């Protein structure tokens, strides 16, 4: 079926059990990760905008929690250079699974070397590329569970208060609408210190993103609902981007991405 998204018949927005059963980390890396793309430039303006965030500016800490990190790596690279500590998440437990043969750097797992390589350039070259994924390895110290629409995103893993929450195109797919955008939001200032960073890069205007023939909701924000949840959500907006381009029309209907780096009240 392809009428509606997979897990959104009775509901109407993908199930997170979807996640868990139909959800394939090989497909979505080979599929948005893997010539100039359209998902080449927009991965060139997420690594372009992480850089600019955790090199240029005044992002720097200890602890850095990802939320949804999925089987990708590209949104660590330049803030393993600022956090001492990095703890990536996910729902969807095969993709911790490739994230933690990415940490054990097996044959098996996806080669990540064109996009270190490209994020050691931007950097103007200190280090190459095998130099760079031994820091980001080193400073991942937990794999972890992950549920946004939880009061406790973590469960019961104590961890200490972080410096900054980074979510890259998660809270998109993960919240079916705009009270649960807000809730989750909320629930992530749960982890931060107060004052802290909330790092968030995302589709704008998506009904939904395909991995393969797997159609997948995605909630169709506006730039100025993202705006009024986040402040919303007990934030205040420090920087806010807003790119025209979007991903192919085989596998997306975004009209473009935006980012923004909030601080919590
Ligand atoms: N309720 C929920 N809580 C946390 N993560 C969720 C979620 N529902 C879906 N997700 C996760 O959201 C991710 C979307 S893919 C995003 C992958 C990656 N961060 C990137 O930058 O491309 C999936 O890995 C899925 O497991
Ligand atoms: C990077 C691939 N991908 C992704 N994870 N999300 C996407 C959205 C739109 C387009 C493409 C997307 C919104 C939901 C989450």
């Amino acid at each position: 079926s392809g009428l509606v998204p997979r897990g959104s018949m009775e509901s109407g927005f993908t199930s997170k059990d979807t996640y868990l059963s139909h959800f394939n980390p090989r497909d979505y890396l080979e599929k948005y990760y893997k010539r100039h793309s359209a998902e080449s430039q927009i991965l060139k303006h997420l690594l372009k905008n992480l850089f600019k965030i955790f090199c240029l500016d005044g992002v720097k800490g200890d602890l850095l929690i990802d939320i949804g990190s999925g089987p990708t790596i590209y949104q660590l690279l330049s803030a393993c250079e600022s956090f001492k500590e990095i703890v990536v998440t996910d729902y969807s437990d095969q993709n911790l699974q490739e994230l933690e043969k990415w940490l054990k750097a097996a044959p098996a797992a996806f080669d990540w070397s064109p996009v270190v390589t490209y994020v050691c350039d931007l950097e103007g070259n200190r280090v190459k590329g095998p130099e760079k994924e031994e820091k980001l390895r080193q400073a991942v110290k937990q794999v972890l569970k992950c549920d946004v629409t939880q009061s406790q995103p973590l469960g019961a893993v104590p961890l200490p208060p972080a410096d900054c929450v980074l979510s890259t195109l998660c809270l998109d797919a993960a919240c079916p609408d705009l009270p649960t955008y807000c809730r989750a939001l909320r629930n992530l200032g749960s982890l931060l210190k107060p004052g802290g960073f909330l790092v968030i890069m995302d589709a704008l205007k998506s009904s939904y993103y395909m991995i393969g023939e797997q159609k997948f909701s995605s909630l169709p924000l506006g730039r100025e609902a993202v705006e009024a949840a986040v402040k919303e959500a007990g934030y205040t907006i420090e920087w806010f981007e807003v790119i025209s381009q979007s991903y192919s029309s085989t596998m997306a209907n975004n009209e473009g991405l935006f980012s923004l780096v909030a601080r919590k009240l």
